[PDB]
């Protein structure tokens, strides 16, 4: 038998996710034998007749320019948003058959650590949520995305990466073209959405449910605040209004009476059940890559581990080798 | 402990599955209808109008808009699946008795995520990429599921669809023919997995489905139901395409994983067929007759009440 700790590293782009993950996988970094699963980049650019990275931001240009109807521009955007998801769903279907069960917090160092660049939450929930709040996407499209989030089986750990805005923009800046513009509005919205995610999991871990405070909560003004730089944070004890659930109390989902339809309630039930099994953490990436790797590394004692066998652990290693080689550039 | 038999009534449209379902409910029987309101009524867009109106291309951008609409068909199915899968219970077994409760669902997630799209790249209206996209979103069927594919001789099917259209309408006959082939492939896939085999058994010794295979899959009566089918009679066969292989002709591992998922997700689907030639009451009788061959799960009193609540709500919210 083999003890396994699995970690999804997530957050806003340009913070230092991949670099931290690669260092964590290194071996110069010590700790437990670690396997890194990078972003499925080939899948997006190189394996099919289209570059989904192109399309996404490009559609936001064609719509601005007046190159495609705004009704069409919300539709082809959505389809690309959908394509981001596919490789994550596939990786998830594959590896969940191998983690094993017996989730526990065992405190000791595992036989083996897995590190995934991004959890399926990123492309099915967070990124679409951002786009909906900015007005690039409808509620109906968001629900299309959100419904495709898979259930996390027992044992999962998600580490959301944090960083002060100054340094984050500075980090994007160094990596940007000549005098290329940075989308401050998107990052600001994406930064809040990830705080809403961290808050949500805290909420659910404290035994609370999306109905706890629903009647009192105002209708979702809300979208203004969602784009406001630093309007949201990691909260000690989260209230419904600090979580993702709050964006769903809007008119498009309610009665004539003002009561949410039971069918959208079912949708919020599913989002809850699906995030239940994600043990949540924060990691500040202020340091150098080495120091970042250590900030995440020191979260291990509170992390959940599963018991798997030697044959599955090997199957996870071939998976990682297969994934790295098939997803590069 | 309440004994539950859930059946998914599925197949190509315009045969009479909804009608059959409604009659079965009139052993107590619940009927979950299609999420019609969800698709047409609850939001600004009409996905049934949309996917038809998007075919005002009759050729490259349409393929992306029709693929997005396909996603929207799926949404309410994933929502209903997530709510009910909690309540069915475990202990799957073919007990051969009349259950305390039988659930009739209009269609399974497999229709919208696999059959209509999931490599519906077939008519060339959608791409392998857009396909993998839908197929990946197929939910895992928990133990005890039963699927009944409705079959109908093509003459009576075409008649039914015609005696339902108005002054200047069309029937996408070429879509109807393809769907009839894809649903046979679905039946065969389940028989094949039940037979103990796996998508790899026959894979090397299968011709690369490229160009010719798609054209064959759109001909009326090109496929049929077989108890012992060849790999080429299944949904697995359509994924051996140049688009998914490397230089040396071997399927990439990531694509292989997608076939495993599809495989695994279909495992607990006990498949049946039913001929819908007769009257609505006869069709229901045909389906009712398969009951003692089906899987049943053991649920608690509280969960079966929740399922009864589920159907009342769903019929209430999804009408028109």
């Amino acid at each position: 038998m083999v003890t396994i700790v699995r970690i999804y590293l997530d957050g806003v782009y340009g913070i230092g996710k991949s670099t931290t993950g690669r260092v964590m996988a290194s071996a110069a970094s010590g700790g437990s034998p670690t396997l890194y699963f990078p972003e499925p980049m080939a899948y997006w650019r190189t394996l099919f007749e289209t570059d989904v990275i192109s399309g996404i931001y490009d559609t936001q240009n064609r719509k601005q320019q007046g190159n495609l109807a705004v009704d069409d521009a919300a539709l082809i955007t959505a389809h690309y948003q959908s394509r981001f998801t596919t490789p994550y769903l596939i990786l998830h279907d594959h590896t969940c058959t191998l983690f094993g069960g017996n989730s526990l917090q065992r405190g000791t160092q595992p036989d083996l650590t897995l590190v995934f660049d991004r959890h399926p939450v990123a492309s099915t929930v967070c990124f679409p949520a951002a786009r909906y709040l900015l007005g690039d996407m409808s509620m109906c499209a968001l629900m299309a995305m959100v419904a495709t989030l898979p259930r996390e089986p027992q044992g999962g750990n998600i580490v959301v990466t944090t960083l002060n805005v100054e340094e984050h923009i500075r980090r994007l800046r160094t990596r940007a073209r000549i005098g290329e513009q940075i989308d401050i509005t998107l990052i600001a919205t994406l930064r809040n959405v990830y705080f809403m995610l961290v808050n949500t999991c805290h909420f659910l871990r404290s035994g609370r449910v999306w109905r706890d405070g629903w009647g009192e909560l105002p209708t979702s003004a809300y979208k203004h605040r969602a784009t406001q730089m630093d309007a949201f944070q990691e909260r000690v004890s989260p209230e419904l209004g600090d979580t993702l659930f709050a964006l769903f109390k809007t008119q498009e989902l309610l009665d004539d009476r003002g009561v949410i339809l039971e069918v959208h309630a079912w949708a919020l039930d599913a989002l809850m059940l699906k995030l239940r099994n994600l043990n949540v953490f924060s990691a500040d990436l202020s340091g150098t890559p080495r120091q970042c790797a250590a900030v995440v590394e020191s979260l291990l004692p509170l992390m959940s581990s599963t018991l798997s066998d030697f044959d599955s652990a090997s199957a996870l290693e071939r998976a990682a080798r297969t994934f790295n080689a098939e997803m590069g550039v």
